């Protein structure tokens, strides 16, 4: 089993790569891909970039370079939900692009043409994890739905706009859907996840404790593995 | 496989597809990644001809698919698109400058607004080859050209409302479609030199014209006859 983490939290790959035994580096593309062993299982470790086309061409990379037999996408974003606060986590369940609009064809808020109206995350995988951060951690968990856009989602008055279209969207961000996109493309099962680093209605080190968290996370599922 | 100049073209229009293969000779079809090919040679360069897929993402995947498996000189991306600029009438030839996301604001860290947060601002089309097709277009055809701004989304831009947001954005703007700038973004980072051109398939001034499905089989068929002339003009 060959697992691709596609990372944006620097100290979640720090400390990845930190647990690898037998780490190679090898750069694709002008992509880093750090490859190691975690417990029994491989491991492939790459930083997403910034936005849809990025990220897409970083999972693109990933999968034909190195077959991952699933994508694990983690990072931080703001919370859409009204419910959630900074630290809790989000396991995405479906995800869709926040604003992209070609309902004069038919096709729902949120599809591009050609592609389903909303990419579904691997049930198994998105379970395993939700189960490693209830054993390896205190924080509240929700299952939902995420989604993407390459606008950074600042205000609240962004937000409300978003929610309008998808009334239980948990988190918008600039990744996870073009990520799921891919992967669906090439029948490999994914999972994203979220911390929250605002409240919908809104920190020192969030992003450092989220990250080392994550890799605490991963590292026990893959531990976990025959 | 074997002339020194490949050209990879990043194409949507059935027509265009249909006579740059019958112009092949060695004709050949590869799937890679699920993803056609059609490859060979016109006139003395290598032509590698595959469909864009519709979007931001399925066209910088395919933008990459063809870069990483076939080693393009450059990328041409033809297609038909609606006008945006006012004077724009139905059969005239966009040929970008620039491409830039028609919707994506991060103007919240000092970014400029189209633009995602470590990319350009704006995309430079490839000056030599843009300036190469329009002078093929002047040779082959009477079209009426147009060079400026294109703009992309994952949007469909159809209602007067969606129009003049992109407008108050960008004023300059030519026209609006869906995956211009993505494949611009994947050529950009490859440095591989890239041209964008839109034939125009509306008048701006919302006059009645031919049908759209008329229209579209005409600007293939053109845009092949444009392609043609240039890549036996490479010699």
């Amino acid at each position: 089993m060959r697992y691709g983490v596609i990372n944006a939290m620097a100290e979640e790959k720090a400390a990845l790569v930190d647990a690898m035994i037998d780490e190679k580096k090898t750069t694709i593309a002008g992509k880093l891909f750090h490859h190691g062993k975690i417990g029994h299982v491989d491991v492939v470790v790459v930083e997403s970039g910034i936005g849809k086309v990025a990220s897409a061409l970083t999972t693109t990379l990933l999968i034909t370079n190195f077959g991952v037999d699933a994508v694990i996408n983690s990072g931080s974003a703001g919370a859409l939900g009204t419910d959630l606060r900074i630290g809790d986590i989000v396991i995405a369940d479906y995800l869709a692009y926040a604003d992209a609009d070609a309902r004069a064809f038919g096709y729902a808020y949120g599809q591009v043409p050609q592609q389903p109206a909303r990419f579904k995350a691997d049930t198994d995988l998105s379970n395993d994890l939700s189960e490693s951060y209830e054993k390896v951690t205190d924080a509240r968990l929700v299952r939902g739905l995420v989604v993407t856009s390459d606008s950074f989602i600042a205000s609240n008055e962004q937000k409300q706009t978003i929610l309008t279209h998808f009334p239980e969207a948990q988190s918008a961000e600039m990744e996870g859907a073009s990520i799921a996109q891919v992967a669906n493309y090439f029948d490999v099962p994914f999972a994203v996840v979220r911390a929250i680093s605002d409240n919908a209605n809104g920190f020192d080190d969030f992003i450092v404790e989220a990250g080392q968290q994550s890799a605490q996370v991963l590292i026990n599922f893959f531990e976990a593995q025959a």
